[PDB]
């Protein structure tokens, strides 16, 4: 499946991410979009997370989801 649009669904995730982790802002957010690796940096970059517990919440919160493509 080819990846989904960032409009209108992208407020759901924006705010849902928003929930879970919330140290994301806007602008975070929308270099996201959809990118699993790109929250993993974001974490990382918010908060300060290394890698292991990065990809810990990400993994977490995708299967959550799932709506990443």
């Amino acid at each position: 499946m080819n990846k989904d649009e960032a409009g209108g669904n992208w407020k759901q995730f924006k705010g849902k991410v928003k929930e879970q982790w919330g140290k994301l802002t806007d602008d975070d957010m929308t270099i996201i979009e959809g990118k699993r690796d790109q929250l993993v940096g974001k974490i990382q970059e918010r908060y300060g997370y290394q890698k292991d517990q990065a990809e810990k919440e990400v993994v977490d919160w995708e299967t959550r989801n799932e709506y990443r493509w």
